[PDB]
């Protein structure tokens, strides 16, 4: 089998992606962010505090294939901060015509201000390793792991746009997607991500310098997060740029024609336009615009988040020996 659902930016800066997912019978249809760089399905239902909710419920009293699984618990928390812990039931999940039954489907009973603030995000779907996954004291496979064994191929795609509609495909790699072919690249699944290493970057028209940069591929995270070194030198190619204190990061006159970024897979280069870079004003009317390469020193590892991934057709590839494919598009 295979499925293959649309995901739409939650804004008009492409902060982040929704894609709309059936869960229990009959389907009650929730918006959640698709996240390589977590393994964990919670959702918005109805046993999260009252004042805490503002997005679309799971209730599972109203699935007639919805499960408790007695004992169990959940708890994360994000990079920037983000929290939310619950209980756990098992129900039928479907995400663009592929279904998967006893699928753990963790229920929040809290949640933290940033998701209770965010109206278009009803809860997330991990892609990241199963090891990662925050259900204790048994862990839970992901949606990912569930369907493997239905999958015609143990692959999934991500096409994200540019302020424009994407895919995410499951099963399947569509030829018609991409341009020239794929490139594929080794997976280290030592920390529970898709982390792989870039064998280098350039800016602009410049030179391609081969250095290795670790990283992890998450369609969760917003923006580009590289080396220090790395982000000066972008930066220094754009008259008007600076690093500021108090919006923390880059930011640059938003008039201003950024040059683009590439970025190494094995011999392979991808290619990120720069009006990609130009993440948005910082205030509505501001002639002030925030980067979207940013440096990853106080994250301690590199992000190729979305700025990076919606400029390429990536390939995750989940066989037992996983690795990571992309090509342009
Ligand atoms: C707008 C911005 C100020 C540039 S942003 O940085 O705030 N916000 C989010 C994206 C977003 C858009 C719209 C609404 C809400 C959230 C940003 O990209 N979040 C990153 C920040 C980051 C990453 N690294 C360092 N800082 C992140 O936490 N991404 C996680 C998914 C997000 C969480 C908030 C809700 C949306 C999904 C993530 O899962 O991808 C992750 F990889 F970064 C991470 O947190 N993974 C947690 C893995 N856990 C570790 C503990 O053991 C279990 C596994």
């Amino acid at each position: 089998s295979t499925g293959s659902a649309t995901t739409t930016p939650i804004d008009s800066l492409d902060d982040a992606y929704i894609t709309p997912v059936q869960i229990g019978t009959p389907a009650q249809t929730l918006n959640l962010d698709f996240d390589t760089g977590s393994s964990d399905l919670w959702v918005f239902s109805s046993e999260t505090t009252a004042s805490e909710v503002x997005q679309t419920i799971y209730t599972p009293s109203k699935s007639t294939t919805a499960k408790l699984l007695s004992g169990a618990t959940w708890s994360i928390s994000y990079g920037d901060g983000s929290s939310s812990s619950g209980d756990v039931y098992t129900d039928t999940v479907s995400v663009g015509g592929l279904t998967v039954t006893g699928q753990a489907v963790e229920s929040a009973k809290k949640v933290s201000s940033s998701f209770t603030e965010d109206s278009t995000i009803d809860g997330l779907l991990g892609l990241a390793f199963s090891t990662l996954n925050t259900v204790s004291p048994t862990q839970q496979k992901t949606f990912f792991d569930n369907a493997k064994a239905s999958l015609d191929s143990p692959v999934f795609t991500a096409d994200l746009g540019y302020h424009a509609p994407g895919t995410y495909n499951f099963g399947f790699i569509d030829t018609t997607a991409y341009t020239g072919s794929i490139t594929y690249t080794a997976v280290s699944t030592k920390q529970g991500f898709w982390e792989w290493t870039s064998t280098g970057y350039a800016v602009g028209s410049g030179t391609f310098k081969s250095t290795s940069i670790d990283g992890i591929a998450d369609t969760g995270t917003t923006l580009l997060y590289l080396p220090a070194t790395v982000v000066s030198a972008y930066w220094a190619q754009v008259s008007g740029a600076k690093s500021s204190s108090s919006v923390g990061g880059y930011v640059f006159p938003c008039s201003a024609t950024l040059p683009s970024f590439t970025f190494g897979v094995g011999s392979a280069r991808i290619v990120i336009p720069g009006d990609y870079i130009d993440f948005g004003p910082i205030s509505t009317g501001s002639s002030s615009c925030f980067g979207g390469i940013q440096s990853s020193a106080g994250i301690g590892i590199n992000i190729f988040g979305d700025v990076a991934l919606k400029a390429a057709f990536v390939v995750f590839n989940g066989a037992t020996t996983p690795t990571l494919g992309f090509a342009s598009k």
